[PDB]
């Protein structure tokens, strides 16, 4: 239990790991992806922002490191 994840709320934990999941599909349309499928992206996505919670030292390096990944990511993807 580190110090600055008292200060993260869940409803910020769960924006981010919808911001990595915008990052590869950017119109969620479920026409185009089913819900078994947005549900394999959400289950990934939770992985890497559960990785970065568990790791960084500071809600800074949490936050700035999750936003490095999603830009990452979008950058590849688009
Ligand atoms: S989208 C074109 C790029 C590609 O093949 N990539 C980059 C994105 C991935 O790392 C990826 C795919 C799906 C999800 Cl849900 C994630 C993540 F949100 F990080 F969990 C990442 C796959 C390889």
């Amino acid at each position: 239990r580190k110090g600055w994840h008292e200060h993260v709320t869940q409803d910020l934990r769960s924006h981010l790991v919808h911001k990595l999941v915008q990052a590869i599909f950017p119109t969620p349309d479920p026409a185009a992806l089913k819900d078994r499928r947005m549900e394999n992206l959400v289950a990934y996505a939770k992985k890497v922002e559960g990785d970065m919670y568990e790791s960084a030292n500071s809600r800074d390096e949490y936050y700035h490191l999750l936003a490095e990944k999603i830009y990452k990511i979008q950058k590849e993807c688009e």
